């Protein structure tokens, strides 16, 4: 229908969405993690303006709309803003229906297989490899992500020898029954991730992730070439342009939009279509417990060339302390190692009262 | 000294300036990019100062790239507008410790750059725009002129039924055949609607087709400028590096046209003028207001080798560019037989209005 109110509340961490449409229905949304105060300042200048009062049936063309009216701003803030009033508006879609967005996504409510994606990279092979195997025994769990290389380290490692030792030590202690990923963040130039794409294949891992700058497509496209484990990445990409271009010279043999990045759920959707038209599957990035994971989980339960698992977070509150106390009841309780969507309608979720009340609130409203 | 001890923001909505302060006291001033200043301020001393603090600001190319490193989750406009005010900042820093206009330090030498009268408008007649350009022209002296085509990233839309059909001749018919003419379509057509209009432009002498295509479908004004003689260019909301190797490597346009403080300031903007050198390539900057940009190109032009015909000169006034007004204590934008002037007064050579600054928002960061 049309949009009447656009609120948000904040910190510096997180921001949640809340539309109001003329008849009174609302939808809960969020943008996305980091500097969410930021995020919410442009929503309110730059996305608000374009969107109060206008018709949401199509939601594809509102959200270009919004980009060519700020085409002076092309990037990552306007649109980690832009996806907080898309998901909050799917949220609403799915109240008004009285179904899960997965419904209305054309998917259907149920479980999704999760891998446990570690964050740390200071964290040594053994005591990586001792809690991920103490969650694979406890939850369930039987795919695991860990760090390689320095964070865009300049093909520097985190110290000497790191991801030598934590390469085979995975494999040796959570067995030959589990999946394998790694994550190099951009560390490595095309050489040096070959290198460490053979150390890889040899210990039977079946995921590498953005192995050189991501902006770097060329040095990417040369790595998958040259290895035959998988080779990934996106989650920077909130570009379509640069996106399509991804994908027509398939720097990557899979792909891993983040819906808060890349501008919302509409706008993932196109990702997800580019994907399979070229016949690659879609493995979402989402690597905290806000939001992004939840809505990563509708997203898997409706597209049809989802890839093997949803990525889950197992950091704790030393690495996230502001995802504490976020929601009423938390939607991420894992059953076997898998998440669940459920039937609830629209996100299924709700957030806390308390984290609102200590929150920055804007409004705009026509 | 080359070490940053503080960066400092006084900002409002329109236009936020920079000042910098090395270990030994002494200063410089930049300015971000113009437009939602206010949330670049926030940005700079967010995500850039808190990398460049501290830090020997000699190699300021590698500090900067170490910044989009370190913020690599944000790639975009935001960070680099935020950028290019401590940048500009540190130039004027070095300038002044040099007892040289940034020009010079940059290799070039201060002295006039030939200027173009640049209306932003869309929505005044082609009788109106002639009018006031041709006043101009007799007024200050300017010898090339740009005006605007279709309606802005309006897919394919005029801004009114025949505007463009009727701005082409009209401004031909007015200047007359001793003045150059450009014109800017802000993306708004299709490669086929764009070719159309190419055809117009160069049947009357035009020597200038801007942004005729989307700006970020690089195929779309390549097909232009492959197919029409009239200089195709682009570039002023380009601030990735790596779109910008891509755009010259393609030759997409026939001219680049980087915007100094979009692309996240003087380091970066030579980082595009050397691709563009080395391709063979002329250069003519974007800056469309009286905020520093302009000033910033004047120097700039100054001292590249391949520098395009003439800087981009706003002619607006306060119906359009309120802010503009009084923010320097006295206006380096003075016009001289439609040239523009770079002192060797060191630095930028200019002073922000100690006005203007007592009722900005001021915010710092240092260690
Ligand atoms: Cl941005
Ligand atoms: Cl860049
Ligand atoms: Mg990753
Ligand atoms: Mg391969
Ligand atoms: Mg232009
Ligand atoms: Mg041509």
């Amino acid at each position: 229908m049309k949009l009447k109110a656009i609120e948000t509340f904040t910190n510096d961490a997180v921001g949640f969405v809340r539309v109001t449409t003329q008849d009174g229905a609302q939808g809960w949304g969020q943008v996305s993690t980091y500097h969410a105060d930021i995020t919410c300042t442009v929503l309110h200048r730059q996305v608000a303006p374009w969107m109060l009062g206008q018709d949401i049936t199509d939601l594809d063309d509102l959200l270009d709309i919004v980009t060519e009216r700020e085409h002076k701003f092309p990037g990552s803030y306007l649109r980690r803003a832009m996806a907080g009033v898309d998901t909050a508006i799917w949220d609403l879609r799915g109240k008004q229906q009285g179904k899960p967005v997965a419904e209305v996504l054309g998917g259907t409510p149920g479980l999704i297989r999760a891998y446990a994606s570690s964050m740390k990279r200071d964290i040594t092979p053994r005591d990586e490899a001792e809690r991920l195997k103490r969650l694979r025994d406890t939850q369930g769990f039987t795919a695991f992500k860990v760090r390689a290389g320095a964070e865009v380290g300049r093909n520097r490692d985190e110290w000497p020898g790191r991801t030598e030792e934590i390469i085979p030590t995975m494999r040796r202690e959570l067995g030959d029954d589990v999946d394998l990923l790694i994550d190099a963040n951009s560390c490595y130039t095309p050489d040096r991730a070959i290198e460490v794409g053979h150390m890889l294949q040899d210990h039977g891992f079946c995921h590498f992730e953005e192995p050189c700058p991501y902006w770097e497509l060329a040095q990417t496209k040369q790595v998958t070439d040259a290895l035959d484990i998988d080779v990934t990445g996106g989650e920077q990409d909130c570009d379509l342009p640069t996106w399509q271009r991804m994908i027509d010279m398939r720097a990557v043999d899979i792909v891993q939009p983040d819906i808060l990045y890349l501008g919302g759920i509409c706008r993932t959707l196109r990702v997800v279509e580019m994907a399979r038209a070229a016949g690659l599957p879609v493995t979402p990035h989402c690597a905290n417990w806000s939001l992004v994971t939840l809505f990563t989980m509708h997203l898997l339960r409706a597209i049809p060339n989802a890839g093997k698992y949803l990525e889950f977070s197992i950091e704790g509150p030393d690495y996230y302390p502001w995802q504490e106390g976020l929601f009423v009841k938390t939607p991420y309780e894992i059953e076997d190692g898998h998440a669940r969507v459920t039937d609830a309608p629209g996100w299924g979720v709700e957030i806390s009262p308390e984290w609102l009340a200590r929150s920055q609130y804007q409004s705009s409203e026509i």
